[PDB]
């Protein structure tokens, strides 16, 4: 029996946050936009946008180490975004998001799902504290 290696923690600067589930980080010396794993925020002129861009912005400007975590399947979207999971201080911001209520668990392919159980995990504990977009 053989494996392949667990998900790893690299570090990355931010450049900016973009939107709730969109931030473009240094990554390796270069620029590239990052899409959250397994995660929809509403966009920014939705109920509730607002408020998932200025948490997600929040997380990583306050930041002292960005991280970016790779899953073990396509790492990059159609519009050229890197997929990932992201960490600001070793707390990761698609779950904080989620949990918050501020994004609801999306997007999710089997190829890259190592946190899904652990989003609808907290997803499903917003929906009990009728968190943001659950408040309805
Ligand atoms: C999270 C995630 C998004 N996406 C793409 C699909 C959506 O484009 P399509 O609708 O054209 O398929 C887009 C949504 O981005 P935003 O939610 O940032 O608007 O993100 C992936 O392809 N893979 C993913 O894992
Ligand atoms: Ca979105």
């Amino acid at each position: 029996a053989t494996s392949t290696k667990k998900l790893h923690k690299e570090p990355a600067t931010l450049i900016k946050a973009i939107d709730g589930d969109t931030v473009k980080l240094m990554y390796k010396g270069q620029p590239m936009t990052f899409r959250l794993l397994l995660v929809d925020t509403p966009e920014f002129n939705e109920k509730y946008g607002p408020e998932a861009s200025a948490f997600t912005k929040k997380m990583v400007e306050n930041a002292k180490k960005i991280e970016v975590e790779f899953d073990k399947g396509q790492r990059t979207d159609k519009y050229g975004r890197g997929l990932a999971y992201i960490y600001a201080d070793g707390k990761m911001v698609n779950e904080a998001l989620v949990r918050q209520g501020l994004a609801k668990v999306a997007y999710v392919y089997k190829g890259n799902n190592t946190h899904e159980q652990l989003l609808e995990k907290a997803e499903a504990q917003a929906k009990k504290e009728k968190l943001n977009i659950w408040s309805e």
